[PDB]
């Protein structure tokens, strides 16, 4: 590959980051020596690799390790750990029994344990009982966070003595997935495929730890030949409330080589903003993540009610929801309310099957008019002539003249109450007849005829007359 590099002893600080206690000590370029811990108590120091490692390529790690001058019995602690995890380059494991492996997830590697921890806690499972107070080198399974020492790898090592540097070698076949560690004519082997999984890019941390007991722990003449793993960009396509609304796009590439991400076009949604990384940039050692946030496309429906009679808006129900939600709305009730008030439905554009919000607006109309009830008014003007004697006794039957009837339409607006009368129309005529007063033998009428009367209007008063007969 083009990312196949060999870390030289003089460029150590280029590819490795002194962290913790280690940051107090400069790299001595005469010896090529990096202190991890000094010979003081409760110290922690490490170097982290600035990149990650393609675990689908071969790597060869060479150097010398000073484990100190004291052994456990003389007050010597805690050892040096080599950490392999998939998380952040700048993460390191817990000190003590965790040996700088435990406390990280998906964590494996090699310890040189210069202190026996029989009492276990969360960071680490007790050290193998067969190595009570004895220096040993092992492989560690820190996948579940808790560093477990594999007793099948548990081998003794030489006690830290007069601050001496023993040769260390860690070799790795990309294709076998087998790790080979040599420390002063003790060798280790293990298939690490059960750990690398699929990640094929792990962070590397060499980490020393003192506690109550101490030791100078130091590194010298570090030769790392490995393939720089390539950076990942994750792009998530999520709604406003975090729920994912389109498949994610995990695109990988060589560090410091460009990356691009696509603003997906999502049915039912419109792009709002891109929280997180740039949508465009350069690949980097750690995972970068750009989140595309989308808004839920919202539909309009407005159902206007109109009083035709006035050409005035009665009521207007604005509805808004999500492109494809039902509205669950029916006119029927709002219609009723107007109909009961004396209105009359004309038309209803509102679909019978509720409705559904769409990316385009809907506008429906309910046409209502003030009802009008047509009645009839009738009025009658009569004429009566009473034929009587001087004592009031009837001389002759009362004449009721042919009645003069009159009709008018009455339109009552069932909303305003406003009664629009039509006109008075004469059914019978406008004029009452002449009535010649009957002749009675041996009597004389005070009026021998009642004259015909013209100009009868529907408001006219009923005519009442009285003819008195006198004897002779
Ligand atoms: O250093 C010896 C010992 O001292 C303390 O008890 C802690 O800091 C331990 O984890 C450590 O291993
Ligand atoms: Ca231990």
């Amino acid at each position: 590959t083009s990312r196949d590099i060999t870390v030289y002893p003089k460029d150590f600080l280029t590819y490795f980051q002194r962290n913790g206690s280690a940051a107090g000590f400069d790299y001595d370029l005469a010896t090529y020596t990096q202190t991890l811990t000094p010979n003081k108590a409760s110290q922690a120091g490490n170097v982290t690799l600035k990149t990650k490692v393609d675990m689908s390529q071969n790597f060869t790690f060479t150097g010398k390790i000073n484990l100190g001058d004291k052994a456990q019995n003389a007050g010597g602690a805690d050892g040096v750990g080599f950490l392999f995890h998939p998380g952040d380059t700048n993460v390191v494991g817990a000190p003590g029994g965790a040996a700088g492996i435990g406390g990280v997830n998906g964590a494996f590697g090699f310890k040189l344990d210069t202190y026996y921890n029989g009492v276990g806690e969360n960071s680490f499972t007790p050290d193998p009982s067969n190595f009570k107070g004895k220096p040993f080198g092992a492989f560690v399974d820190g996948l579940n966070g808790q560093a477990k020492t594999i007793a099948s790898s548990a081998q003794s090592i030489s006690e830290p003595s007069n601050n001496n540097f023993v040769d260390f070698t860690m070799s790795y076949n990309g294709a076998t997935k087998v790790m080979s560690v040599t420390y002063g004519g003790q060798t280790w082997t293990q298939d690490v495929s059960s750990f690398v999984g699929t990640n094929q890019a792990m962070s590397f941390s060499i980490a020393a730890s003192t506690g109550a007991f101490m030791n100078l722990q130091q590194l010298r003449n570090v030769n790392f030949t490995y393939t720089v793993a390539q950076g990942t960009v994750i792009a998530n396509y999520v709604d406003e409330q975090g729920n994912t609304i389109a498949q994610q796009e995990t695109t990988s590439g060589d560090i410091d080589t460009p990356y691009v991400t696509s603003q997906k076009t999502i049915p039912g949604y419109t792009f709002k903003a891109s929280n997180g990384a740039a949508t465009s940039g350069n690949y980097a050692a750690n995972d970068q993540t750009v989140n595309y946030v989308y808004t839920r496309n919202q539909g309009s429906i407005d159902v206007t009610y109109i009083d035709q009679t006035t050409g005035q808006t009665l009521s207007k129900k604005d509805l808004s929801g999500g492109t494809g939600d039902s509205s669950n709305y029916t006119t029927t009730d709002t219609i009723k309310s107007y109909t009961d008030a004396g209105y009359e439905l004309v038309s209803d554009n509102y679909p019978s099957g509720g409705t559904v919000f769409t990316d385009t607006a809907q506008h429906y109309v309910v046409n209502l008019k003030q009802k009008l009830v047509v009645s009839s008014e009738q009025k009658q003007v009569n004429e009566t002539i009473q034929y009587v004697y001087e004592d009031g006794s009837k001389a002759a039957d009362d004449y009721n003249a042919p009645p003069l009837n009159f009709t008018r339409s009455v339109t009552t607006n069932q909303v305003t109450g406003e009664k629009t009368y039509g006109d008075w129309q004469a059914q019978n005529g406008d004029s009452f007849g002449e009535v010649v007063s009957p002749t009675i033998k041996g009597e004389t009428a005070d009026q021998l005829k009642i004259d015909a009367i013209s100009g009868i209007t529907a408001n006219s008063a009923d005519i009442q007359k009285k003819v008195v007969y006198k004897r002779n």
